C-alpha cells in the first residue's frame, strides 16, 4: 500500500515477519486484481464493450516536490511476450540488428504423486489372461480400441513415480498464449507492442496475424515451408500404427497410445491427433510470428512490424519420433484405413518441403513415416484458442487437469512475461535508442536475465537450462489413458473444471498482470540484502565470503534426496513474500521423497548460470550497482496489501510535515568516516565496526536503515563510496540518478512521470564485489535537512502518486463457471 | 515553537502567564539546544570530523503563500564578535571607512557573598604574634612564601564586602574568547566572518591568525610594538616585588599577592604571571586582531580580511600600576633572584619599545619597574586555551570557579555577541552596501545600539558606561589567596570543575547561540509592548506620559539599598521570560543588603544611555518605527519551548484553512475612523476611547489584538497612520516592507528565503513618540478577507518553514566531566 502519512511509513510490516511460514489456504492469483484498479472494468464481464486497447498502464494524479499536482500521468506495464523483430528507427522499419532471447528448460522425469493399478488392470491380469492358461485358447479381450496383445504389453511392470501433465500441458499452455494474439484488436492492449519497440502504435482495426516461420532477420524462418526444428536442424519423424506389431523393433517403448476420449464427434476431430502430437514431442516444433500493423508517433508510415512471442523462443521438448497407436473402432483383428483407423490428415498448409506434401495428405498406412516439423507446420493457422479449450475440456474428462494446467500457466507466465531491463535518469521516462543491445536486452519476472541466442539459427549450441520442470512418460501415459493406474493428481473431471484463461481472449492482458507480484516478490527479495549486481554476477564460485556464495547456492535448486527434486531454499521466502504480502498462493505440484510429500513452485525451480537484472545508464553504459531493479516502485508498492517496511510510499507533503526518518531512537548512527566533508545516513550499529564483511557475515536486514538510505539518494547528489569514502569497482550512474522505467508513447490529455515517481528507489547498495560495505553519502553542508529529517526535527520534499488504497478480497468466478445458466438448475439433481 | 494549525496558535500561551516568577531550579543554557537542531551532530563529541564550518545556519523547507515548496531555502546565524576592520568592496578588499564598536562597564566593588577568618588566620593572632608579646622575640612565622610581616600586615581590618571573581574572570572569560579564534578551520563557522561583511567567502585551509596591534585603520595600532592602552594614551607600569618593605611608600595597599598555587612546576609557570598580571590589571591591555584569508563570491580575489573582535574593545579595568609580591621558596631572611623569586620574563616577543626590550628579558629585582602595555603585549602569542584551561584549573583548586566563571561567561556573551541591525524589505534577503555606516552599524543582544568611537584611537573621550559589573579587589585577594579569608562562592574545588567552554575549540560556534535566547527574551520583552523605536530613544526625560519614563527608568539598574546593587525591576520581566520560555535559568551572581541575599543577571545590570535597535531601508535610511526588532522571527519562535501567542508562527495551509484571526467574540472592535476608506484590525476595545494615551497608562499587553495586527501587515499594502488616519512624526517604511534579515552568501544547491519568512513581524508599532496611538489601516476593499478571516469565515495565505517541533531535554555532560576513563574508575574510592 501506498502511505497517507508517515505514520504508516513507520507502522509498517516488517521484511523478517512478512516473509515467515503461513498455513493459510489461499486462492491462486487470477490477474484480476491488478484489472480492477487500472481499467473500467471492475465488476464483471465485458465481449467488446470493454476497449482494453487503450485501458494498458497505471493512471493517476501526481504531486511534486515543489508543490505543484500532474493531472494525467502514467506508468507503462512493464511487460510483454513479444520481442519485436523489425524496430521502426527513424519513423521507418528496419530489420532488428539483434539476435533473438531464448531459454531453455531441464525436463526430468520425477518422483510425483504415486500411481495405483485399478479393478481394470487387475480384471485383466486376474480374470481373462490367467484363464487362458488352462484353455488353450488365445482369444481377445480387447478393451476400446486395441489389440488385447497391446494392452497385455502395457498392463505390466509399472514404474514407481506417477505422472506429471506438465511438459504437453506448458506446451498446450503455451501454443494456447500465441494463439490468442489474434482474436480481437480492442481486446489486446497497445502497450505490449510498445514495451521494447517503444517508437511504435499499433491500430485499432487490423488484428494481429499470428504466422509462423515468416521471419526476416537472422534465420528464423527455420524452413518456411521446408520446416525443420528451431534448436537443432532436424525434422523429426510421426507414424501413425494401430498396433504396436508394426513400430519396427527398434522403438515401440516410447509408443504413445493416443486415448479415444480426445478424438469424438465433436469437433474437427483430426486436429486433435496433431494437438496430441504436439503436446508429446517437441516444442518448439517451428517459430511462431505475431505480425501487426503499426504506426509511428504521429501517424505517417503505416507497416506491419514482425514480433516473436517469448513463448515461441522456450525450448522444452526432447521427443523428435513419434510412433502413435490408434483405436480401431469396437473390436477387430489384425490386418489406407487397413485396421479401421479413424483418421491421419496432413492439415491445411499446401508445404513444399523434403518429402512434398501437396495440400492435405490423407493417409494412415502401417508405417510409412511423415516429418514432424512438417506435420505440425500443417496444423499451425487451424489451432485457435476454442479449439485448445474444448480439447483440454477433452482431456479434463479422463484426467485431472484442472491444478496442473494453472501451475503449468503460471510455469508460461513464470518464463514467458519478459521486461526490459532499466535505464538511469534523474527525472522519469526513460528509454533506450533504436537498432541497440540495450533496447532489447531483456530480463525474467526474476531479476535474471534471459539468453539471447550466440549464432544463427537452428542451433547447434544448445545454452544453459534455466528452470527444472517435469515431463509425461510416454510409457505411464500408454497405461493411465487407459483405465490401467490412476492416481490422486489424475482423477477425471469436467469441462466445467477447466480453468477461465482457457479459450478466453482476455489471456494477453491477464497474463502480464499475473507476472507482475512475481517480479514484486523477487524484488523484495532482491532489496531486503543490497548485494548490487556484480556480487551477484560473479557470486558462486568466489573464494571470499562463504555467505555469499551460500546465499546464491541456496536461492537455486541444485539439491535432490531419492531421485526427485528437493526444491530450493530461500525460493520459499519468495513464495512467503508473495503469500504474506499478496494474500494469494501461488500454484504448486507434488513432489514426494518417500510417503512425505512436499510442494515445490516457480519460485523454486530455477537454475544458476546466467546474469541478472543489470540497469543502464542513459548514454547506454552499464550501471552494474544498486540491486537488480526491474519494473519501477508504485508496481512494486500500490498492488500490494502487505509492503515491507524498507519500501515505502514516501507520505504526501499535507501540512508542515512530508516525509521524516528514523534515528538513534530506533538503534541507529551515523557513520562519520575520515574526511569532515562526506556523512552517510543513520546505518546499523555494526556499520563502522566492518569495512568490509566477515567471511560468514553479510548485511543484517534493517528496514529502519534501509528506508534511511534510500532516504538519501533520493536527495539527488550522492556518492555511493567505501568506509573511508573511496571509490569502488562497481559502475556508478553518472550524477545523482537512480533507475527508471520505461517511457511508451503518450495519448491526448495524458502526460509522463515527473520525477522520481516512475523511478526504483528501493535498490540500495549495501555489499560490493570485493565485500566490502557501501556507504552513501552526502556533503556536510547538503546532509543538514536529511539528518534533521531523522531526527524528525525538518521535513524532506519528495514526490507521490494521488492513488489511494483499496486491494479487494478475491471473486472466485473469473468468467470460468457461469453455471447460473437457467438450463442447469433444472438439470441440476443430475449434476 | 512553530504552528501546526490555527488551534494552537489559539492554544498558546498568553505573556503575562509566561512573564510570572518560577521556583523551578533549571539547569544552564550550554548552547547545545540550537546545536543539535541546526547540524549534523546531534549526540556527542566529534574531534574534526564534524565539519562545523559549513553547518552554520538554519536550513529547511518552506512554503510559499502561492502553493509552492522552496527546498533548501536557509538563516543566517546572526551574531558574531568579529568587525571586518577591512571591507571587500568590489570583489577587492579595502580599508574600512567605519569607526570601531567600544563597549564600556561600570566597575565598582559592592556587597557581595560575605567573608569570615578562617582557622590559620586566628591563629596567626593568637598564636605566633600574640605570644611575642612576651618574649621579646621578633621572629619569623612565615607562611608559605612571604614574610611574617608581609602575612602579619594583611591578617588585619578586613573589608566587609566579601570578593567577588568576576572582573579578573571575564578578563580570563574574554581573552578566551579571543584566543580561541585561531584553533582550527573547520571548527570555526564561515557564516560569523560573513556576518557584517557579507560578500566574503573565508576558506578551508589556512586557519585565522590571532594577532595584536596591526589593524590597518583608523590609528588601532596602539603602539604596534610601543604599545600603550587603547582606552587612555598609556603604558601602566608594573613591578615584580618580594617584599612590601620594597613597593616605595606610595602604593602598598594595591600591592597584590601572586599566590603560589598558581605557579607550580606543571606548565611553562611563567607565563601564568602574565595570566595573573592580565586578569588582575586592565582590558584590554592592547587591541587584538583576527586575520584570515579570505575571498570573494565566485572566488578570485583571494586575500587577507583584518577582524577586530568585539571582546577586544571593551573598556574593563582600572588598575594600570601593578606590584606584584612573589612567593619566597620556603623560609628565609629578607636580601636577579635577589630573594629566591622563581621567575620574572619578559615573553617571547622583541619589542622595541619606549623601555626597548630586545627579546626576552628575564628580571625579577626589587623595584625596577617594566611598562604593563609591553610586558602584556610579549606574552600575547602565547596565550593558548590549552594553557588558559589548566590556569583555571590552578584557580580552582584554591577558589571557587565554577559558577563565577559560568556568569562572567554569559556576561561576555551578553555584551560581545553583537549583530548588525535590520534592512527593511518586501520579501527575503536584504542587506546594507559596502563602505557605509549601514553595514556596520549594529547591535547587542538586548536590542541596543553598540556605540562605535568618535576619534581616532588611543582615546582621550570615555563614551558613557553600558553594564554594571563588579570587580575584585586587590586588599581581600591577598587574604583570601592565602588561607586568611574564605567565603561561601569561595570554598574550593578540582580541575574537573572547570567549565566546558573552557579550552575547548567549539567556542564561537556555542557563544554565538548562547546569545540567540538572549535576544529572544529581549525580543519578547520589547513587542509585548509596542513602543516603536523613538519613544525609546528621547524617553527618559520626555514630560509627556509619565508611565513611558516609568518603562525605561526600570528597565535599567539605577537603584542601590545599602552599598549594595538592587537589579532592575522589568528585567526580572525578561529572565522569566527566559526561564519559562527555555526552561533553562540564566547564571546569577549574589548580592547581599544586608542578611537578605538576592540574585542579578546580565539581564538587571544594563545602564541607560544609548539608543536602541533600529531599522534602516533598502537604500539605507533610517525607518525608525515597528519595535526595537534584531534578528529574523524564526529564530524568535523554533528555539523556543513556550512562545507567547502575540509572537507564533502563521500555520501551514493544509485543507481549506490556514490562517485565521480572532474577533469580537474575545473581546476585541474594529477601530473605523472618519473616512470610510481605511479601517483597522480588532483592536481592544480601548482603543477607540483613547486616540491618544493618559498620562499614566500605556499599550495593554494584548495577544490576541497584537497577532492580530501583524496579521495585517503582513497582507504588504499597509498603512501606520493615526486615530484619525493622519501621519506620524515616525519614519514609515516605504511600501508594505517589513525588516528582513541579513543575506550571507549561498551554497550549491541551497535558497534564499522567499517571501516574509527570514522577517520580524511581530514588531507592530502601537505607541507612538507623542503618546498618541498609532493604528496599522488597510482600504474597505482590500480588508474584506482580513476582516472575515478573524470572524473565521475565510482564510489567509501565508509563507511558513516545514521544520518540526523537538526541543530535547538539557544532557549536562557537554564535553567537561569525561570522568568514565577506565583510570579512575579504580581511583575512585579516593575520589
Amino acid at each position: 500500500p501506498i502511505s497517507a502519512d508517515f505514520s504508516e511509513v513507520e507502522n509498517a510490516p516488517s521484511f523478517l515477519s512478512l516473509a515467515e511460514n503461513t498455513d493459510e489456504v489461499l486462492k491462486p492469483y487470477t490477474g484480476l486484481e491488478i484489472q480492477t484498479i487500472i481499467t473500467n472494468i471492475v465488476g464483471d464481464a465485458n465481449p467488446n464493450q470493454s476497449r482494453i486497447f487503450d485501458q494498458d498502464r497505471l493512471r493517476g494524479n501526481q504531486y511534486s516536490a515543489g508543490g505543484l499536482v500532474t493531472q494525467n500521468a502514467v506508468s507503462a506495464i512493464p511487460f510483454t511476450n513479444l520481442i519485436p523483430r523489425t524496430i521502426r528507427v527513424g519513423n521507418i522499419l528496419v530489420n532488428s540488428a539483434n539476435r533473438l532471447q531464448i531459454t531453455e528448460t531441464n525436463v526430468s522425469e520425477y518422483y510425483s504423486n504415486p500411481i495405483i493399478a485399478t479393478k481394470l488392470s487387475e480384471m485383466i491380469s486376474d480374470q481373462v489372461k490367467n484363464n487362458q492358461f488352462s484353455t488353450w485358447r488365445r482369444d481377445n479381450t480387447s478393451l476400446q480400441g486395441f489389440n488385447a496383445f497391446d494392452i497385455a504389453t502395457i498392463n505390466t511392470a509399472i514404474l514407481p513415480n506417477g505422472l506429471s501433465l506438465e511438459s504437453m500441458l506448458l506446451k498446450l499452455s503455451l501454443l494456447h498464449s500465441i494463439k490468442a494474439m489474434n482474436v480481437d484488436a480492442a481486446s489486446i492492449n497497445r502497450s505490449q507492442y510498445q514495451v521494447i519497440d517503444h517508437n511504435t502504435v499499433p491500430t485499432i482495426g487490423a488484428p494481429a496475424v499470428v504466422g509462423v516461420n515468416n521471419s526476416p532477420v537472422f534465420g528464423e524462418d527455420c524452413g518456411g515451408n521446408n520446416p525443420v526444428y528451431p534448436f537443432g536442424g532436424g525434422t523429426g519423424a510421426i507414424a501413425f500404427h494401430v498396433t504396436l506389431q508394426t513400430v519396427p523393433d527398434e522403438r515401440k517403448s516410447y509408443a504413445i497410445f493416443v486415448p479415444p476420449a480426445i478424438l469424438q464427434a465433436t469437433s474437427d476431430a483430426n486436429e486433435a491427433l496433431a494437438l496430441f502430437a504436439l503436446s508429446m514431442s517437441e516444442w518448439p516444433h517451428a517459430l511462431y510470428t505475431v505480425t501487426k500493423q503499426t504506426t509511428d508517433l504521429a501517424g505517417a508510415n503505416a507497416g506491419q512490424q514482425v514480433f516473436i512471442p517469448t513463448q515461441s523462443t522456450i525450448h522444452i521438448g526432447g521427443r523428435r519420433v513419434l510412433d502413435l497407436i490408434i483405436p480401431r473402432r469396437e473390436i477387430a483383428p489384425n490386418p489406407v484405413r487397413p485396421q479401421a483407423g479413424p483418421d491421419a490428415t496432413a492439415g491445411a498448409i499446401p508445404l513444399a518441403a523434403g518429402q512434398l506434401f501437396n495440400m492435405n495428405f490423407i493417409g494412415a498406412p502401417a508405417f510409412e513415416e511423415w516429418p514432424l516439423t512438417s506435420y505440425l507446420y500443417s496444423w499451425a493457422g487451424r489451432f485457435d484458442i476454442t479449439t485448445i479449450r474444448q480439447y483440454m475440456g477433452r482431456l479434463a474428462t479422463m484426467v485431472g487437469v484442472k491444478d496442473a494446467y494453472w501451475a503449468a500457466h503460471e510455469l508460461n507466465v513464470a518464463l514467458s512475461q519478459v521486461a526490459p531491463k532499466m535505464t538511469t535518469a534523474a527525472g522519469g521516462w526513460a528509454a533506450q535508442a533504436a537498432n541497440s543491445a540495450q533496447q532489447s536486452d531483456v530480463c525474467y519476472s526474476s531479476l535474471l536475465t534471459v539468453t539471447r541466442s550466440a549464432a544463427n539459427f537452428p542451433l547447434a549450441n544448445q545454452p544453459a537450462a534455466d528452470m527444472r520442470v517435469y515431463d509425461t512418460d510416454p510409457a505411464t501415459w500408454n497405461k493411465v489413458a487407459l483405465g490401467l493406474a490412476t492416481a490422486a493428481n489424475l482423477v477425471p473431471e469436467q469441462s466445467m473444471d477447466v480453468p477461465f484463461v482457457v479459450g478466453d481472449a482476455r489471456t494477453s492482458f491477464w497474463e502480464r498482470l499475473q507476472a507482475i507480484p512475481m517480479c514484486i516478490a523477487w524484488t523484495m527479495y532482491y532489496h531486503s540484502r543490497g548485494i548490487t549486481t556484480l556480487a551477484w554476477d560473479n557470486a558462486y564460485t568466489d573464494n571470499t565470503n562463504k555467505w555469499l556464495q551460500k546465499m546464491v547456492r541456496n536461492t537455486f535448486s541444485t539439491t535432490q534426496s531419492v531421485g526427485t527434486i528437493i526444491p530450493a531454499r530461500y525460493g520459499k521466502i519468495v513464495c512467503n513474500l508473495y503469500k504474506n504480502m499478496f494474500h494469494r498462493a501461488p500454484a504448486y505440484v507434488a513432489t514426494s521423497v518417500g510417503g512425505k510429500e512436499l510442494h515445490i513452485t516457480h519460485f523454486e525451480r530455477w537454475l544458476p548460470g546466467g546474469t541478472y537484472a543489470n540497469v543502464y545508464s542513459g548514454a547506454g553504459a552499464v550501471v552494474n550497482c544498486f540491486s537488480p531493479v526491474l519494473i519501477p516502485d508504485i508496481w512494486c508498492q500500490y498492488f500490494t496489501a502487505k509492503l515491507p517496511l524498507f519500501a515505502g510510499a514516501f507520505p504526501p507533503a499535507q501540512g508542515q510535515n512530508s516525509t521524516k526518518g528514523f534515528n538513534s531512537k530506533q538503534g541507529l548512527m551515523i557513520h562519520r568516516n575520515q574526511n569532515n566533508n562526506l556523512v552517510a545516513p543513520y546505518l546499523e550499529k555494526f556499520a563502522d565496526n566492518s569495512s568490509y564483511f566477515p567471511v560468514g557475515q553479510g548485511p543484517e536486514i534493517n528496514d529502519m536503515a534501509t528506508w534511511n538510505g534510500r532516504l538519501w539518494m533520493t536527495t539527488g547528489n550522492v556518492q555511493y563510496l567505501d568506509y573511508s569514502g573511496a571509490a569502488i569497482v562497481e559502475a556508478v550512474p553518472p550524477a545523482g540518478e537512480l533507475p527508471v522505467g520505461k517511457q511508451i508513447p503518450l495519448l491526448a490529455g495524458e502526460n509522463a512521470p515527473i520525477e522520481l515517481t516512475n523511478a526504483a528507489t528501493t535498490c540500495v547498495p549495501r555489499y560490493s564485489n570485493d565485500g566490502r560495505r557501501i556507504f552513501t553519502y552526502l556533503t556536510t553542508a547538503q546532509s543538514v535537512i536529511p539528518v534533521q529529517a531523522c531526527n524528525r526535527a525538518a521535513n524532506l520534499a519528495r514526490s507521490c502518486w494521488l492513488l489511494s488504497n483499496v486491494y479487494a478480497e478475491p471473486a472466485l468466478q473469473a468468467l470460468g463457471d457461469e453455471v447460473e445458466d437457467a438450463f442447469d438448475t433444472l438439470t441440476n439433481s443430475s449434476f
